[PDB]
């Protein structure tokens, strides 16, 4: 589990979105595994605006933050998980590291702020759904 709280937005994995998220929907995209809902309170998470390929992510299944290299956001084939069939996922970054389904929502951060959230796992890789292209998270 986990979310990003930026301005009056809440960013979660689409597969973990609640009823309240859907009842306050701003934007969602199944191919990216992202959903954004509106918040009453202002969040303070800074979104990275950059092309960094190094950062640190939180792994809830290890109670640890790990430094990783990661690929630029791409369209990748993802093998079946507990929560999605085998399919293509877009705007996805991969690193070598540990990820189990419960790890989804863990923050990946660089020197510029929040890069994205854990979205995929298995075969010794961790996949992160990028948010750095969502420039509207910063406004309205
Ligand atoms: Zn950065």
């Amino acid at each position: 589990s986990g979310a990003i709280y930026v301005g009056n937005y809440r960013v979660v994995n689409r597969h973990l979105a609640t009823h309240n998220d859907w009842a306050n929907l701003v934007w969602e995209d199944s191919s990216r595994d992202l959903l954004v809902s509106s918040t009453t309170a202002q969040g303070c998470d800074t979104i990275a605006r950059c092309d960094c390929q190094t950062g640190v992510y939180y792994c809830s299944s290890r109670r640890k933050h790990y430094p990783v290299s990661f690929s630029k956001p791409s369209l990748i084939f993802v093998e079946a998980s507990e929560y999605y069939p085998a399919r293509y996922q877009s705007h996805l970054m991969l690193a070598v590291g540990h990820s189990e389904p419960g790890d989804c929502g863990g923050i990946l951060r660089c020197q510029h702020g929040v890069v994205g959230i854990v979205s995929t796992g298995g075969n010794g890789l961790v996949g992160f759904a990028d948010v750095r292209d969502l420039l509207w998270l910063d406004e309205e």
